[PDB]
C-alpha cells in the first residue's frame, strides 16, 4: 500500500507536469501563427512590388 | 490552408497589377491616336502643296 501511494502521488505530479508542457506548446504556437501572418503579408507586398 | 491563402492573396494582387498595366497601354494608345491625326493633316497639306 505504501508503494501504491508513492505510485499514485507520482502519477498526479506527472499529470501536472504534462499540463504545464501543453501550456508551453500552446504559448509557442501562438507566436508561430503570428509570425506566419507577418510572412504572408510580406509575400503579398513582394507580389505587388514585382 | 496557409499555402492556399498565400496563392489567393498573391493572385488578387497580380490581377491588380494586370489592371495597372492595361491602364498604361490605354494611356499610350491615346497619344498614338493624336499623333496619327497630326500625320493625316500633314499628308493633306502635302497633297495640297504638290
Amino acid at each position: 500500500a505504501n508503494r501504491f501511494t508513492s505510485n499514485i502521488k507520482g502519477l498526479t505530479q506527472a499529470a501536472r507536469n504534462a499540463n504545464d508542457g501543453i501550456s508551453v506548446a500552446q504559448t509557442t504556437e501562438g507566436a508561430l501563427s503570428e509570425i506566419n501572418n507577418n510572412l504572408q503579408r510580406i509575400r503579398e507586398l513582394t507580389v505587388q512590388a514585382s
